[PDB]
């Protein structure tokens, strides 16, 4: 809240701060089919960014897609994300992956989607389970989640900031360029640039 901010323990930092070099955020809807490919696409570069340190990886996960038509699937599913999170930060990181998998993410105008119950499985899967089913079944999260698009002031999924800045994503690969033009050639960002094209 408002977004969920991945790391790793070698993250690259401002001198004599502990604040990231560099921040990708995302705001992404689980709902959103152009996020499912965005993040098939860019997931293990972006995972590869933070594993060594390039990047802190912030995801808010808003609700615009959300309708009763869709069985509030949108809005659940972004409480749920946060939920995870509440109890890991590893855990975000797989459960937010599974959400966008092919076999997982529903048909935007579908009807059929995930119910509690699955969200519930899904973060089980995920390695979670603590406080995350009350946090679920008692709708803990859904007032941030419907509130987040107008507090974040972002309107349209998927959208990418890079230190706040607007940005027009490509490929993986131009990511990885545009993170090296800000912290210089650091351990394993080439090497990120591979994954990046395979």
């Amino acid at each position: 809240g408002d977004a969920v901010r991945v790391t790793s323990s070698k993250l690259v930092t401002q001198p004599g701060t502990s604040n990231p070099k560099a921040v990708v955020s995302f705001y992404e809807d689980f709902l959103c089919p152009a996020c499912g490919i965005f993040e098939r696409g860019f997931g293990p570069t972006v995972s590869k960014l933070v594993d060594i340190g390039a990047v802190a990886a912030d995801y808010t996960m808003v609700a615009i897609l959300d309708s009763a038509s869709n069985q509030h699937y949108s809005s659940r599913a972004a409480a749920a994300a946060y939920c995870v999170a509440d109890e890991s930060i590893e855990a975000f990181r797989r459960f937010h992956a599974a959400m966008f998998s092919k076999d997982i993410q529903p048909a935007e105008l579908g009807k059929d989607f995930p119910d509690n119950a699955r969200l519930i499985e899904l973060a089980r899967e995920a390695g979670v389970v603590g406080k995350v089913p009350d946090c679920i079944n008692s709708g803990k999260y859904i007032e941030k989640v419907d509130g987040l698009a107008a507090a974040v002031n972002v309107h349209a999924t998927p959208t990418v900031r890079v230190n706040g800045t607007e940005y027009e994503w490509s490929t993986p690969a131009a990511m990885v360029a545009k993170i090296k033009e800000i912290v210089g050639d650091v351990p394993g960002i080439d090497s990120a640039a591979a994954t990046a094209t395979s």
